[PDB]
């Protein structure tokens, strides 16, 4: 009855939320953030400590020794400082969040202390593990073997909240998003691999999603589904996709801020402080003059007469007299601008939405094609849907340990029926619901 | 502290529920059907009482005398009787429908009874009254006029359950919305009178609708926009425009029941039983033979070679095997295999949506451009966002007049600040919140 939550971020609230409802678990807090525990401690009763991890591993040895689980909600780089915490003290844990290479090698270590600990819980990875396993043991359960596997994703505004250039709203950082433009994609698909060429050209990849006729929708590829095949264990397979839903325009708009040169880690140009319209000067190659001038020179560059992404520029600010934010990158720049343009209001709706598809081999000869929809909206006074469904499978998890229902030891996923079966339950009650579909043609 | 509703129907349970929260009032309950106050009265505690209307009218007027108030949520064919009955007695009354020329007749008896009797709450009419005038008296605080109004709004699918031929799913009697297909609309628009004609030419008048970019929608004017000057006062005006909502594709479908011959009147055609596909054989010609034969002839039917007609009908099993249920007309036939059909599920979410646009002319010569819009989703666990929007504003106004809040006399509508006011504040903490903006561009 007693555990420790590093980190006072996002997703805090819904673990803590979760976890304080029976009364007999006794919750601490350790964070860098002087103002959000403070904050935070008003709302849940807390035990609030202070600390940095990887300058105070002392004080960390000694803190984890008193708790019977511990919860990391830290960037995924400091998982190993925590896990070493862990297996000398002999202790649990749980992570919302990758099971890195770095993480990977501890394995033989957590074996031998004899503990449990269960990375890659949440959203994405988290929920599609769970779904995806699901299915595929339903599969194996009656001799069938999966041919194929598709599986699109993604959170966005409520459609009422959708009229804005990006048709977006950013929950955190848009530095991580905005980046994976600029990177590859790789996937199967009958039999051959397929690698897609990210940067300028990554547009052509962008198909429509028309499975909701009333919402309307983008896809692309993610960076690697190749890798799914092992974590999975489905190689007969000869297709695996995972792609990112968006509404349409939205790649679009950002292919535009890729054409400007906005999408780079190069620094910012050295009495006057900087602007927006000083920037674009900059970029385009002219001196800072009047704004009509550089609105010629921007079109001129935005490839041909693309009044679109002009527009686009000219509704956020970026041919205007508003100051640059401090930053250590150009990117940077854009991303704090971004957060304060197009962030979520008190009382504004976020959504999220998935759909999966996969096509089963029967011992009969029949294909089944099975599909699988996820949909969810966020609480006006409540929590969020990205809130939710990151926050909620890693709480859920962390309660099945106290309890002691998740018997398994060691390093590992959320890959068992034994972690997965009790998880999806669980979570229609607090809101996301998932219904099933299944037709067959041979 | 005693209150009598006179309907067991869709738009009973929120009204019960709204009333029966302080608990001092006590409810009475008069209907047709005997298995609906049965099931109405397991989940809330009434009185039950089992009656006809217009063949009981002696025991309804000794029961309307024991109550303070009478709400009727029964067909407003019906309302001259109940308030009839309400006059003689000296009782209040409030409708959630309209106020017909039939009722306007009583309102110099109503008057002289010194009773106060509220009609057209609800959705629409309702809810579209109550926002018109918020807008149209505040232009008024400050000396302006109103020269354009235009209002679309719409019940529909949440956009996961939009995946079928029509993009709908219908709560109540298809009948009243598929005949309005086949009858004209009416508007004004820069000055002039415009007519538009119904029936097969109407899908004519229909037009996309992107105001919301993530959400597909189409738009379509409604009956009559022309009386709209008399009842909100403004005749100054020259544009005045109210249509109705749709995910895309809704009216073309609809259009393809009007080629077929199904939006009629007339009778069902007469040892073996009716199907649907020897129905269809009737109305286009030929002799009760092959599936494929009477897919070739339908298709000949539905324009050139409309595809997506066809499978449309295809789809919901109109050239198929099964029975056609008894009924008065082949529309009627229709309207229940709809029903049957496509209907909402226990756990399935219903919406609505609503547009407002104003231009306002303020005495120093700019233009104010106003726009409002309300959104609402259907709990999971609760009331549907029709039923809530249909149901509260009649509720609500029922209880500001027990409390005596509302101390004008006689009949009328919901447009006077004394009434919309309160009522547009409290629907906020119900889950139905609209949103404000407003810009200058002379």
């Amino acid at each position: 009855r007693k555990v420790l939550v590093l980190g006072s971020g996002y997703i805090s609230e819904p673990v803590l939320e979760y976890l304080s409802r029976d009364g007999n678990i006794e919750i601490t807090v350790g964070s860098d953030m002087k103002n959000q525990i403070e904050q935070l401690g008003k709302k849940y009763n807390i035990n609030p400590v202070s600390m940095d991890i990887c300058k105070q591993e002392e004080k960390l040895g000694f803190l984890v020794a008193k708790q019977d689980l511990v919860i990391s909600l830290l960037p995924y780089v400091l998982h190993p400082l925590v896990a070493k915490a862990c297996i000398t003290n002999k202790v649990n844990m749980v992570t919302a969040s990758y099971i890195t290479p770095a993480l990977k090698e501890l394995e033989k270590s957590v074996e031998d202390a004899g503990i449990t600990i269960i990375g890659e819980l949440g959203l994405d990875p988290g929920l599609d593990h769970m779904l995806a396993m699901e299915s595929i043991d339903k599969a194996k359960e009656v001799g069938a073997t999966i041919e194929s596997y598709i599986s699109y994703c993604g959170g966005l505004p409520a459609p009422e909240h959708s009229n804005n250039p990006l048709r977006y709203k950013f929950s955190w950082s848009p530095v991580g998003v905005l980046m994976n433009v600029m990177q590859s994609a790789t996937y199967l698909l009958d039999g051959k691999v397929v690698n897609v060429a990210g940067g300028i050209s990554f547009l052509d990849a962008v198909t429509s999603m028309d499975f909701f006729p009333g919402l309307n929708l983008e896809g692309y590829p993610n960076r690697d589904s190749t890798k799914y095949a092992e974590i999975y264990g489905i190689s007969s397979a000869h297709t695996l996709l995972r792609g990112t839903l968006r509404y349409k325009g939205y790649m679009k708009a950002l292919n535009g801020f890729v054409k400007l040169g906005l999408i780079n880690r190069e620094a910012l140009p050295a009495a006057n402080p900087l602007t927006w319209k000083q920037l674009l000067c900059d970029l385009v190659g002219i001196s800072p003059s009047s704004e009509h001038d550089v609105l010629k020179e921007a079109v001129l560059k935005k490839l041909g007469g693309d009044n679109t992404q002009l527009e686009a520029a000219e509704w956020l600010g970026l041919l205007g007299d508003e100051q640059v934010p401090q930053a250590e990158s150009i990117l940077d720049a854009l991303s704090k601008h971004l957060v304060m343009k197009l962030s979520y209001g008190p009382e504004e709706k976020d959504m999220i939405v998935m759909r999966d598809s996969f096509g089963i081999r029967h011992p009969s000869g029949h294909l089944e094609h099975k599909t699988i929809d996820l949909v969810a909206y966020g609480d006006i006074n409540g929590f969020s849907a990205m809130a939710k469904t990151v926050g909620l499978p890693t709480a859920m998890a962390a309660k099945m340990l106290l309890d002691g229902e998740i018997g398994a030891k060691g390093l590992m996923g959320p890959f068992s029926k034994e972690i997965y079966g009790p998880i999806l339950e669980r979570i229609k009650a607090e809101g996301i619901i998932y219904t099933t579909q299944s037709t067959i043609k041979p």
